[PDB]
């Protein structure tokens, strides 16, 4: 032990970290991958069989990179040729392969270049998008049903998501919903007709003599939105002689009213669905829970099986609304929201009856429910020990809101206390996933005794592995803000000496509702920083942050770049008080919303700084798409909020970068972040005669996650870093 | 103590160097801008006279940014709002003056975003191009009359080139010919249709909200070419209810086989009209001198009256083929072309016949033909003491080819090296212009007794600054490589001591035939360089440069990135072992074919140099223009060069880049070399894993010239190079 966590360890990812992925497909079983082939996996015994042999791949095309077993357990189909487009969005082609026969159905195939595909609920439809458009195919075998005609590139959407859905609204290219039996297929429409497009170069390969423009309809902040449409379709007249029997079911008058988004789908049962609608504004949202008119093909709306949340202090939810989980009967249903004292908490409603009932309190939050069963519900909140970054996972009984235990609570109190949970069918048993502050750990659970039975996956090789390397420590702990105990986090050197005065990096992000500071185990650059370099690493989560109460995650409504700017500035005057580090060699960074808090804090004039690194960062609010930033600054119009929209831009702020070193970096295909942001930015502190540096990432997206890209950025901060730390 | 040339001195222009701009419009009279007055000047006597007062500008209400005299001076033409396009080209709106009634014209006035104007050569006619179709005004103050009806944006141009014709052919946006007395109006016409668009963003001003996309047809090498239609309008007919009578010449069959290119038009009468094609090849040009037939109204062609130009070893002419100068009957004209030797004279040419003789022959070049009498030829060379890089003015014996005197050599030998001249009507005097290597001077003198009539300007007070500051010497001289001798230049640091080492600086331009080494004085980035920082800048010209005969300037024909590149290698590994220069200091830089040259000399591997930066540079002749690339480089096909144009981009180098210090600089809205270059170029280097730095430049065009583009783009290389030599 001499050596060190260094750069090309953490870029060729040298160190493993395992982990294991299931799919459960009852209540007591699930498949697993394991060296190329799909076993099958019983939960009660842990013993095994073969459900798909490696070798049954034959690499078709490419490579096989996912599979789905249909509901019924008779085919699966096989994901390739996978060809990425956003974030969750991409085309790719598919076989079904039937089990039965064990054979590869060759009639009636799936398109080339499908957008989304999924099988029913039960037995073996499947439901798929290609060019904007919706078809069914009730037998692999059989040919298929195109189910919509408007289908338009660029412009309507039929069964997926724009650009903004998928990044906004569903973080999901999906806009298929099949009912619990299969009788429905529940879609909505997008119409970009009126949405202004961004357009920005793509130079592809060498050999393209002239880039190509790409061109996406992107709402940026007040320009013209998309609008939806929702529609219920009835699969069982699908014929190629029949028309379509669908029902468009429209929001609420309250929501109608303007322009607004449908933000959930959730089926209660074969003649129930529940429709999230939420305003333009997003300060208020709204179920509908619409039956089915047995007489008619009508989905029916009614005043008392609706249900409000509005905001006064700020937006819904998190990033939207919080999803209803419906009981069985579906006459009730668990819910999300917040409390009095401003805290995410479960609240039990009653689909025909306004008030609900909380069955959660406390200074802390409920993350997300997990599972319910007749008589259990499950969740997972932060609140083991108090500390917002931890995450554990939770049961109360619900005929007694007051039997509420922490199933992964004491397990492993040192190595666990982050987790998420994955249950099987009928909540009979759940994979407890681990993942810090010690390495992760992959384990399954019984429901009924809560009983460990088995260990998925210990990382025990990777845990060999790192005990000859000279790996930093990681500590989380509080300081105290205008009275706020606020969380951050130090990843110190090895060997760390206190007579010596070590370098600071902040790492930022500070978006709203942003968590930096958690258990979460990482190898990351930081790692390389600390183990290596001898730079100490820390993150800040103050006002603005969130899982901690509205009143903590709003403090920066409609004033991004403030509060939350701020916070991190006298978090780090506070740390650059402790003995082991050097104020006067003190860096910030960040990524997108991280690049832009980076950016402010450089520009802030508090002398704080000697350098830092914006990756892919806003830079004038009214640039962004309209869903994310309205829900947070509303409209940049002088009757509203134009004010604070004008003077929280960076460029604002020009004159003050002559006081420190600055490193900005863009891919020129940000469809995200579009690369005007920092061209903007750029031009600006080129106005003000600012000097800095930047790095531009040629066809590189908002992720500039490309191998050899991916190494250079890495590798290009460290070494500005370095340069600013005057290191070796 | 003293002081030096500071940066702030380059970039704030501290140091002003004067000049005297005069335009002659007699044979004895010239207009002058003085004190924002036009004076009118006598050359025979030098006393002068109020033409316009600037009165006048105070009563305008625009910011005047040119004017032009009619030649009956009758009236004056004011040009305001200027709104610059590419290199040449422009767009502004006009007003016409009266002289007499010295009011403004107020009837019947000029469009704004007018493309360009002109007065014809005799009276007060106006011809001007708006919208891509051509107008002609005969009086200021009636209606224009529309000539042409197919202008079409980006697409048809009439009376104006198109991209390519501007930059590549005409170096001027102009492309309309009135004749001698006025009576037609020939001009070009150019389709675009087929060229394909060149696209890239330009995001404007920082309150735009969506990024507008500039679309340019442009056509790279080996696409598909703008074509071209020539026609001579009969002004004489123009008419409100007449059409316009006019007609159309052709290319001579030679060139009209295959693609071509307008190239020269010059009118020798009234009834005769010279043109110059070439083929897309461009090593074979021709002259057509076609006769006004005044019986049908055409312009007639004959085999007898055409001259065939042709190269064997490369191009014709330097970056376009000499115009011909025809004598006052246009039975006879001189026109420089290389002789057998290999080297650019005049030829003395028939009208009618094909065989010319030369009237001047040696190891050096007639840079071009100045002025024409029925007894003289004034022309420019670079014959004097056999320095090309130097300019001198000489008159020719038409009678007496052996009488040849040099009218500039002797003046002021130590102070002037490079001049140029000015000829007034019929050519009775002369403006001589100097520039270096000392302060340039302007000097005007008389044709019949060549007596120097009086001084225009010395630049006494620029010379009188100059003293108390530590100005750089710059040296000039010869060395060896492969058997020949090309010059170089260096910029020494004030008391330049031999004893001492210092970090020398590679300039570098290198594009066929160039001259970076020449005799001019200038206020340079270099100048402070060496002056403040002590840096030696040293320029090299070695094969494919011009100015020395066509075995040099040819040398890179076809395989360009080869010699001028390998050249810049052995004369620096030279300079490098000359005592004075620090071996382990070097460093190139360059812009456009520089930046080019610049990268491919780091991608080398000569262990030579350091650290470069390449500003704006071709990466891949494929990149470039079909006009500029073909000509050296032919077609893109393995039928022809391909193979070349293959291992000769700078991304084929990449992997050597790993061992230096680079820095690529490009502005975005380049239009000329695009930014697609150094996106593609920074793509390879990322992919082979190369560090680098790279820096943007928002909205700026090929010159980067921007006030404060310009200032940080020189003030960002200034760190670079310092850093790159330890230097403080
Ligand atoms: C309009 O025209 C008048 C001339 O009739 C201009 O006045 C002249 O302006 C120049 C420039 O300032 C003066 O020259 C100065 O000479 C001194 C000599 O020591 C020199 O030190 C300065 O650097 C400068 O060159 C000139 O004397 C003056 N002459 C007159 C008539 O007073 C006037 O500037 C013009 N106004 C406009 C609209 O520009
Ligand atoms: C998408 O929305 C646009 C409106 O933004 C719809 O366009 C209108 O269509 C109607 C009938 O087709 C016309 O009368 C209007 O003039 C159109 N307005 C505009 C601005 O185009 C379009 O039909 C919608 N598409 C779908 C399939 O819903
Ligand atoms: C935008 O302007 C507002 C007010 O004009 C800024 O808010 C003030 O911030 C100072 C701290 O510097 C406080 O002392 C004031 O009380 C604040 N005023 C209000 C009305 O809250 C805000 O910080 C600016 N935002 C940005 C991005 O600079
Ligand atoms: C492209 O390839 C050609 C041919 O291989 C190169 O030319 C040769 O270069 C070698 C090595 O420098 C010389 O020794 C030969 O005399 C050259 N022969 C020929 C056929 O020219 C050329 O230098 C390459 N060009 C580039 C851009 O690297
Ligand atoms: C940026 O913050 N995006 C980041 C987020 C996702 C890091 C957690 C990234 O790397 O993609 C931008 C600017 C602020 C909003 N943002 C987004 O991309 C948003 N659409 C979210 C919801 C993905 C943050
Ligand atoms: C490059 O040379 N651009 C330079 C030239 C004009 C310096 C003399 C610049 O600063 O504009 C580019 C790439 C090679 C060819 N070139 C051109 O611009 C050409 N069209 C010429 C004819 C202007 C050199
Ligand atoms: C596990 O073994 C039991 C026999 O006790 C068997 O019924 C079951 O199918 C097995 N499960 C698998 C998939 O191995
Ligand atoms: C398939 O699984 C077997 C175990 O039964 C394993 O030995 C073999 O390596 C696997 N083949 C691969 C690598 O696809
Ligand atoms: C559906 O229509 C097609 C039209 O070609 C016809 O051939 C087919 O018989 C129809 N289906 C039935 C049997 O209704
Ligand atoms: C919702 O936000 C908008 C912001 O434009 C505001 O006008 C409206 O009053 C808000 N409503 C509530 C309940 O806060
Ligand atoms: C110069 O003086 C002569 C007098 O011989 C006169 O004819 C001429 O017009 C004058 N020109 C100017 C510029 O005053
Ligand atoms: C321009 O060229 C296209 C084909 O290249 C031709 O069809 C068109 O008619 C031409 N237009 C003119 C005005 O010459
Ligand atoms: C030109 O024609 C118009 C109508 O077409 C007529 O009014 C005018 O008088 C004519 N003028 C001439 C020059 O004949
Ligand atoms: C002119 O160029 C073409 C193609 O580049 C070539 O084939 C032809 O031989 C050249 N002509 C001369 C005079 O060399």
């Amino acid at each position: 032990s001499r050596r060190t966590y260094t750069l090309t360890d953490y870029l060729k990812s040298t160190f493993r970290v395992k982990f294991y992925t299931l799919q459960w497909i009852s209540d007591h079983e699930y498949l697993y991958k394991q060296e190329n082939n799909i076993l099958l996996f019983n939960a009660e015994y842990g013993n095994s069989s073969i459900f798909l042999e490696n070798s049954t791949f034959d690499e078709l095309g490419y490579s096989t990179n996912d599979y789905s077993v249909s509901p019924d357990r008779q085919f699966i189909l096989f994901e390739y040729n996978y060809v990425k487009q956003w974030r969750h969005s991409y085309t790719a082609s598919y076989d079904i392969y039937d089990l039965n026969k064990r054979q590869l159905i060759t009639e009636e195939r799936i398109p080339n270049n499908t957008q989304w595909i999924t099988w029913s609920p039960v037995g073996h439809k499947l439901a798929y998008v290609w060019n904007n458009d919706i078809y069914v195919k009730n037998e692999p075998n059989l040919s298929s049903q195109r189910i919509t005609w408007t289908g338009k590139e660029n412009v309507i959407y039929n069964g997926v998501t724009d650009w903004v859905y998928e990044e906004e609204v569903f973080s999901a290219y999906s806009a298929l919903w099949w009912s619990p039996n299969g009788t429905f297929l529940a879609y909505a429409q997008f119409n970009d007709t009126e949405v202004p497009l961004i357009e920005y170069s793509f130079y592809s390969d060498e050999s393209l003599q002239y880039p190509k423009t790409v061109r996406i309809p992107y709402p940026k902040a007040g320009a013209e939105n998309p609008t939806v449409k929702f529609f219920v379709v009835d699969t069982r007249t699908l014929s190629p002689n029949a028309s379509v029997t669908s029902y468009q079911i429209v929001p609420p008058a309250s929501v109608l009213i303007g322009d607004h988004y449908l933000c959930g789908v959730t089926w209660v049962t074969e003649e129930r669905i529940s429709l999230q609608w939420i305003r333009r504004a997003q300060n208020y949202s709204i179920i509908d829970i619409c039956d089915y008119d047995e007489s008619t093909g009508r989905w029916i709306s009614s005043v008392a099986r609706q249900h409000i949340e509005i905001s006064t202090t700020g937006w819904v939810g998190r990033f939207r609304p919080a999803e209803p989980h419906f009981t069985s009967d579906g006459n009730s249903f668990y819910k999300i929201i917040s409390n009095e004292e401003g805290y995410k908490h479960i609240c039990h409603f009653q689909t025909d009856k306004s008030n609900c009932t909380f069955i959660t309190k406390g200074a802390w939050e409920v993350i997300g429910i997990e599972a319910l069963t007749s008589d259990y519900l499950y969740y997972i909140s932060n609140e083991h020990k108090g500390m917002p970054g931890g995450r554990n996972l939770y049961r109360i009984q619900l005929n007694d809101y007051t039997k509420v235990t922490c199933l992964s609570c004491e397990l492993n109190p040192e190595r666990c206390q982050y987790y998420s949970a994955s249950f099987s069918n009928k909540a009979k048993y759940y994979q407890l996933r681990c993942f810090g502050p010690g390495l992760p750990l992959y384990t399954l659970h019984s429901s009924s005794s809560d009983k460990e039975l088995r260990v998925l996956e210990d990382n025990s090789a990777l845990d060999k592995m790192l005990q000859d390397v000279q790996m930093p420590s990681k500590k989380l702990d509080v300081i105290n803000l205008h009275g706020t105990k606020f969380w951050y986090q130090m990843i110190l050197p090895p060997h760390f000496d206190k007579s010596k005065k070590y370098p600071l990096l902040i790492e930022v992000y500070a978006g709203p509702c942003s968590q930096k500071v958690d258990t979460v185990f990482r190898l990351s650059w930081a790692t390389y920083l600390a183990s290596t370099e001898n730079i100490i690493v820390a993150s800040f989560d103050g006002r603005g942050s969130g899982y901690q109460g509205d009143k903590i995650m709003h403090a920066i409504n409609r004033r991004l770049g403030t509060f939350e700017v701020e916070d991190q500035i006298e978090a780090t005057r506070q740390f650059s008080k402790m003995g082991f580090v050097d104020d006067k060699r003190i860096a910030i960074w960040g990524w997108s919303y991280g690049g832009y808090v980076t950016s402010m804090v450089l520009g802030a004039g508090s002398g704080v700084f000697k350098c830092g690194i914006a990756v892919a960062p806003v830079s004038k609010w009214e640039y962004y798409d309209s869903v994310y930033t309205e829900r947070y600054m509303g409209l940049p119009t002088p009757e509203d909020n134009l004010d604070y929209y004008r003077n929280s831009t960076v460029m604002s702020r020009a004159e003050n970068f002559k006081q420190v070193e600055y490193l900005l970096i863009h891919g020129t295909a940000d469809d995200n972040v579009h690369f005007q942001q920092s061209a903007q930015l750029s031009k600006a502190l080129v106005d003000a005669g600012v000097d800095f540096q930047t790095m531009w990432y040629t066809d590189e997206d908002h992720g500039i996650a490309s191998n050899m890209a991916h190494q250079h950025i890495y590798t290009h901060m460290s070494h500005f870093l370095k340069q600013c730390f005057s290191l070796p």
